[PDB]
């Protein structure tokens, strides 16, 4: 046969099984947006009708070559089909328990509906009491944790089987198979070096202010912080305290929130001003079928769901829908972008095949909606819309304007290392079952110098407390994200003219880049290609370089870099930390 000849065959095999995604797509977002016993037998069947049907598309199998082997990758489709539910079986099992979670309040036992989203998630983000947030910490973790011990071991083992069905070495090598690169790994452990001085000196200030505040007896100079009383659970981001401990306090703010308030901003409204970015782009337009089959509010009738924000592809043509229980504050808006850059990149390669069908590789689908978060955080695009006003810009607002945007994102990516770091030493047998808990809190310390707020032991469980590990969703996606992103806002702000490496006051950190067409269309383009092509070419399509980069966020920090290096020493502050001893053996 010719080339078409069984090119003419996989056509007919990429709609047969596109279709069955679709089926199992939208009976996996019924069980997401209503967690029900009968949703879940409901999701597993499609899922088992549909592992049925790779199973098949297999073994009946230059663009050509990468179509035959790239809609051939079973993932856990090489299990027999009663290890298949069983594998998505123990994973639901840890996603219900951490979606379900709720609990009694500190100080009232009558009442006892309190959950993650919006209590939990508001309480960390603003109160500054510590016994409250050690209760609350302790609560969250102890439900959402050790519970699904048992769940989790099963769940690890047959992720070992499948990655050997797939002929792979562990569960590790097929999430860095994902980005078809063998010098990858080695990579991200580069750039996280490259990071470090600068993370250990924004570290040391916030811990030496975070003393300020709650006094020596909570926060040790020399030791590792206490997690929770970063204003986050899982201490990935510190925004939540960054006016709390800001250099400079008698200065504008960037909270954005009563702003927001005043000016009576809703759920749908924020998700219009996001739409409002991409198509003055000149890219896609927010259709209806989003507004209507999408979740933007925590429903009020009582269901159980998982408000962790999402975005879907259910397939077929034009049906992008988000599943997000959002809230009125600063916060929130940036969770929308990030959102809505995963919708519009189903968009984009919607006319590509099932395989082509995805993003280059797990980090630019992260990094495509908090491209526009980094712009949107300038007060020169939030300066045209209102929220903010009489902004005079000093010298030491661009510190708390570069200050902010350290404990925001800057701390995020030692965080998003450590996960996918701690996960690959479980399934290549690095990280025995009796250490799980001890080695996990180690990495923390290690590479964020953050502790938990009580002494844990092996009977605790903790890494289910973060939602990607009890559903199973790579995390270097997040970090590769942090990374590119800036490569990506550094090609973007470039083909706006708003980026010279070297620009005095026009800054690479100011650099707003609204209706700009030309950055959109060579957006447009990148994820145009999806996974059509490999990553490199489609990361030089927009960016011109085909490796990923730390020189953009390098330089975007570097500013803030060294008035930590000269505030530090004046502050008389300490830098770096001594090891956790928070969980023993
Ligand atoms: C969450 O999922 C549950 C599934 O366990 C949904 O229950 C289902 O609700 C629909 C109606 O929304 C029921 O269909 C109805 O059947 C009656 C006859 O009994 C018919 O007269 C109605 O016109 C409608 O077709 C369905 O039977 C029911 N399934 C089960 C197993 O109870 C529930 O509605 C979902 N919640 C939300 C908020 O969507
Ligand atoms: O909160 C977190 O932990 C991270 C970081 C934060 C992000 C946006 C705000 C600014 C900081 C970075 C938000 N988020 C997300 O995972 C949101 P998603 O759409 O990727 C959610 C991706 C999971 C999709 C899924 C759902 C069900 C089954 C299988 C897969
Ligand atoms: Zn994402």
């Amino acid at each position: 046969p010719s080339e078409t000849e069984i090119s003419q065959i996989v056509e007919w095999i990429e709609q047969r099984y596109q279709q069955t995604k679709a089926h199992q797509t939208l009976a996996a977002w019924e069980y997401g947006s209503n967690l029900t016993e009968f949703n879940l037998s409901k999701k597993t069947k499609a899922a088992a009708d549909f592992a049925e049907v790779a199973k098949a598309v297999a073994e009946e199998l230059a663009t050509l070559k990468r179509r035959i082997k790239k809609l051939a990758k079973l993932g856990y489709a090489a299990l027999p089909a009663d290890q298949f539910k069983e594998l998505l079986g123990a994973i639901a099992s840890m996603e219900s328990n951490y979606a379900k979670a709720k609990f009694c309040a500190y100080g009232d036992a009558t009442k006892c509906d309190l959950s993650l989203d919006p209590e939990l998630t508001e309480i960390f983000a603003n109160h500054r009491e510590p016994e409250e947030l050690k209760y609350y910490w302790v609560q969250w973790y102890n439900a959402t944790g050790a519970p699904v011990r048992e769940s989790f071991q099963k769940y690890v083992e047959l992720n070992r089987q499948a990655a050997l069905r797939n002929n792979f070495s562990s569960g590790a090598a097929v999430w860095l198979n994902e980005y078809d690169d063998s010098t990858f790994e080695q990579q991200v452990d580069d750039v996280i070096e490259q990071i470090r001085p600068l993370y250990e000196q924004l570290h040391a200030y916030v811990r030496y202010k975070l003393r300020q505040k709650y006094g020596d007896k909570l926060v040790s100079p020399t030791g590792p912080i206490p997690m929770h009383l970063l204003g986050n659970l899982w201490a990935q981001t510190w925004d939540n305290i960054a006016d709390f401990t800001t250099p400079f306090p008698e200065k504008k703010l960037l909270d954005v929130t009563d702003e927001m308030i005043r000016q009576g901003y809703t759920p749908i409204k924020m998700f219009q001003m996001g739409d409002d970015f991409f198509t003055s782009l000149n890219m896609t337009k927010l259709p209806q079928t989003f507004w209507d089959k999408s979740i933007l509010e925590k429903p009020t009738d009582g269901r159980d769901l998982v408000c962790h924000a999402s975005a879907w592809d259910f397939f077929a043509i034009d049906d992008v829908r988000i599943k997000q229980c959002t809230r009125v504050n600063m916060r929130e808006f940036f969770v929308v972008h990030h959102e809505l850059g995963h919708i519009q990149y189903y968009l984009q390669y919607q006319h590509q095949p099932v395989e082509f069908r995805g993003g280059a590789n797990p980090g630019f689908h992260e990094a495509v909606g908090d491209v526009l978060s980094l712009s949107v955080s300038t007060p020169k695009h939030l300066k045209k819309v209102g929220l903010l006003k009489d902004y005079e810009e000093d010298e030491q607002v661009k510190i708390n304007q570069f200050y902010r945007a350290g404990v925001t994102k800057l701390v995020f990516l030692p965080f998003a290392y450590t996960l996918d770091k701690y996960r690959w030493g479980v399934f290549r047998g690095d990280i025995k079952p009796r250490e799980y808990n001890c080695k996990f809190w180690e990495m923390r310390s290690r590479y964020s110098g953050v502790e938990p707020p009580v002494v844990r032991t092996e009977q605790d469980f903790d890494p289910p407390a973060k939602y990607h590990v009890s559903a199973d969703v790579e995390y270097l996606r997040y970090f590769v994200s942090y990374v590119i992103q800036f490569q990506f806002h550094r090609a973007a702000c470039a083909l706006a003219g708003e980026y010279v490496k070297g620009d005095p006051e026009k800054t690479l950190n100011n650099c707003d880049i609204y209706q700009s067409t030309a950055a959109g269309n060579q957006l447009k383009e990148m994820l145009a290609l999806g996974s059509s092509k490999p990553w490199p070419d489609a990361m030089e399509v927009l960016t011109g370089e085909r490796k990923m980069s730390a020189d953009a966020i390098l330089e975007y920090f570097d500013p803030l870099y060294q008035w930590l290096l000269e505030e530090n020493k004046r502050l008389g502050a300490h830098v770096g930390w001594t090891d956790s001893q928070k969980c023993v053996s």
